[PDB]
């Protein structure tokens, strides 16, 4: 099956809220809440991918970020490796730059059922910060 490397950014403000977008109805993991991110392209690193993806999707440049979690998940029709970067400093103000819904969500109120199942251990670990 398809095998993908995905870089996503956990965008956390000083009020313990995370900037979360909602995936399109015709996408893989349609209508799910998500950390902004996307496919790591040939010739770019995981760190470069999370910067580019957040610039494209929500209009911020992450800086001084860290790898929060790396995990693999087997979906029904594809295998993905997810790189979860914790982003606590950035240039810009995140918004729905690609026309997608985005909003700040309290960390304590996140419901892992709203996200792709691959995010389950990450959402749990975030709540223990
Ligand atoms: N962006 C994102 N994707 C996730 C998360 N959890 C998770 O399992 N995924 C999966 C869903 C997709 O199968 C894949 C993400 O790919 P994507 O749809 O963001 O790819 P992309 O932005 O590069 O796509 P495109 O705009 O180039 O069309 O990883 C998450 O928190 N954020
Ligand atoms: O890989 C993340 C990890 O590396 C450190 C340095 O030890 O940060 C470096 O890499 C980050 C991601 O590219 C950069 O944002 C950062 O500026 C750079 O120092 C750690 O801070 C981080 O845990
Ligand atoms: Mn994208
Ligand atoms: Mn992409
Ligand atoms: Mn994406």
């Amino acid at each position: 099956m398809k095998k993908l490397q995905i870089a996503v950014g956990i965008i956390r403000n000083e009020n313990n809220e995370i900037f979360i977008t909602r995936r399109a109805a015709d996408a893989h993991m349609a209508n799910k809440l998500e950390f902004p991110g996307g496919k790591i392209e040939m010739g770019e690193t995981p760190e470069q991918a999370v910067v580019r993806e957040l610039q494209e999707e929500v209009g911020i440049t992450p800086q001084h970020f860290s790898l929060f979690e790396k995990l693999e998940y087997e979906f029904p029709d594809r295998h993905i490796t997810l790189w979860f970067w914790l982003v606590e400093r950035w240039e810009g103000e995140p918004w729905g730059k690609e026309g997608q819904p985005g909003e700040w969500m309290s960390l304590v109120g996140l419901n892992a059922d709203d996200f792709p199942p691959a995010n389950e251990p990450v959402i749990a670990k975030l709540k223990r910060l």
